[PDB]
């Protein structure tokens, strides 16, 4: 039911989404030791690209329909894109947060790459388990639903007949509000460390206009492409190409603004 | 209905917060000439306090029950609790907006003449923001109270089954539209709350800088707004409880916000009263990162 001209675009934008992440990919794997490279952490940069071909893959993934294993589809595309965004939004705080404490804390006076993983890799056992937790007691079956429905509202009856078909857990709301708090939380602590480090340092180093942007647009985009999913699910066009949007326009824009000052600074070294 | 008991714990519980705000607004009102009350923002303090008590009216109306016309109260709850929080979380911004202007605007001559009215005009700017998004949500589609029968006869993936499914909600049509955006509006707003406090981080002392309160009560209202609308969504057999939950989750917020931003103030009152000898009675509020 996904038009073939649609698919093409969509699948073209994502492919060059993607040829230009494993290009960022390999300058930051090449240029370790050079001086603008290493000053803004390469080896933390690695988790934010495999996050981000992480939720390319998974909007690649939003691309195929009609297969009884659709539920396994949502369920892994789904789990992706919660993976994806939460290894891209976790080395940027890190970041932040060691920016943070290299300067406040050296005034009245150090932290290594492997603390801030370890703090990145506590969120995605944070991840893990509330989405275990999803997959494991309430699954995402799809029913075929027949109903006949009267409405009375006081003044007037009326009945209609309803064959509506979806798949959805037994409580999806728990589910993304939970998820939605909790990601929340983490781009509420997240806006904090940009602000405390506000004008500190130069911006390939210091990364507070590309987190306030990354984390403005995943709450828009997050509530569109909700609005857009749970409603207008009969513009199955609509929605596929709104979601692949949303995320090629989230990952592509917060993947640039982290790169491309490094880039930048390269040229002119 | 509704259980005397818990109304009766919830309505003093809410009597008591908004008697603290009544004396937290008497306060403000009589020590304002005092140098750490204007050194805070007494005027903007009322516009928070003003929300207080619409929050706090919001609360009062959730257990209103078993009496109307209940398409339009709910209406009139929701609304004034939207207004309440643009008008609690709009001058402790526009607070921290001046601390980062007077602070990080180290310029000889060109002195920030940031006046109160600004900020007024800020607030009512994010109240008119709110107002017509409530304008297009009661006009567009209004909440309407529906009694609804039917039957289903769904099919899985190996059987069959059928059920008689009778409820009664009064909710509107599109509802999840006016929540994620009043929510995404006011998601916004906090996201630049938190950046603020970040920005004003080790700005001044605690009863100038409002770091902590906005972080607080950015986290509080994340969590409540979450939980209330899980347990309102999927609990309508268990009305106290979610009666219960809502109303204590308005008064956990808005309290621990107003004492926040007043209770240093209180403490701090007396030694900016008497003596004022110089300046440097007063060092840690001139502090800077
Ligand atoms: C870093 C760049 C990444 C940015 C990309 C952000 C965009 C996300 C949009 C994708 C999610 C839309 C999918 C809608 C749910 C769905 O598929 O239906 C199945 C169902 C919801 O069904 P439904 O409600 O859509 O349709 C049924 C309607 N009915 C009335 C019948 C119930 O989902 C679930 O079962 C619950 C599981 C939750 C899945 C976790 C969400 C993943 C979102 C990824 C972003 C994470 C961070 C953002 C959080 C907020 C940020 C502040
Ligand atoms: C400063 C401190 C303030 C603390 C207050 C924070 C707590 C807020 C709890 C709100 C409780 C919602 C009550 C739901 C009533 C209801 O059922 O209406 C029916 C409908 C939804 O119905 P329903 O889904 O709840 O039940 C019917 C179920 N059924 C499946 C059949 C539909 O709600 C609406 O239509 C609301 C439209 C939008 C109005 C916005 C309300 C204002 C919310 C508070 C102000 C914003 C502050 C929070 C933002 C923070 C962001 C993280």
């Amino acid at each position: 039911s996904l038009s073939p001209v649609l698919l093409g675009i969509v699948w073209t934008f994502l492919s060059c989404g993607l040829l230009l992440i494993l290009f960022f990919l390999a300058f930051t794997i090449h240029c370790r030791k050079n001086r603008i490279v290493k000053m803004s952490s390469p080896n933390l940069n690695i988790v934010t690209l495999l996050g981000s071909c992480l939720t390319y893959s998974s909007a690649y993934l939003f691309g195929i329909q009609d297969v009884s294993s659709m539920e396994t589809l949502i369920q892994t595309r789904l789990s992706m894109l919660c993976i994806g965004t939460s290894l891209v939004f976790g080395p940027i705080l890190g970041k932040s947060w060691r920016l943070y404490k290299v300067f406040t804390q050296r005034v009245p006076d150090i932290i290594k790459d492997l603390q801030l993983l370890g703090l990145v890799a506590a969120l995605l056992m944070a991840d893990v388990i509330l989405l275990m937790t999803w997959v494991l007691t309430d699954p995402i079956q799809c029913l075929q639903i027949l109903s006949v429905s009267m409405t009375v509202t006081g003044k007037d009856v009326s009945c209609t007949s309803t064959s509506t078909h979806f798949c959805a857990s037994r409580y999806s709301d728990v589910w993304i509000a939970l998820i939605w708090g909790c990601k929340g939380l983490l781009l509420l602590y997240g806006a904090y460390l940009a602000g405390l480090t506000g004008h500190v340092s130069s911006p390939p180093v210091n990364q507070s206009l590309t987190i306030m942007v990354g984390v403005n647009l995943l709450v828009l985009a997050a509530g569109l492409l909700f609005v857009v999913t749970r409603y207008l699910h009969s513009w199955p066009n609509l929605v596929f190409g709104l979601t692949s949007g949303g995320i090629f326009v989230c990952t592509t824009t917060i993947n640039c603004f982290i790169f491309i000052p490094q880039l930048k600074q390269w040229k002119a070294f």
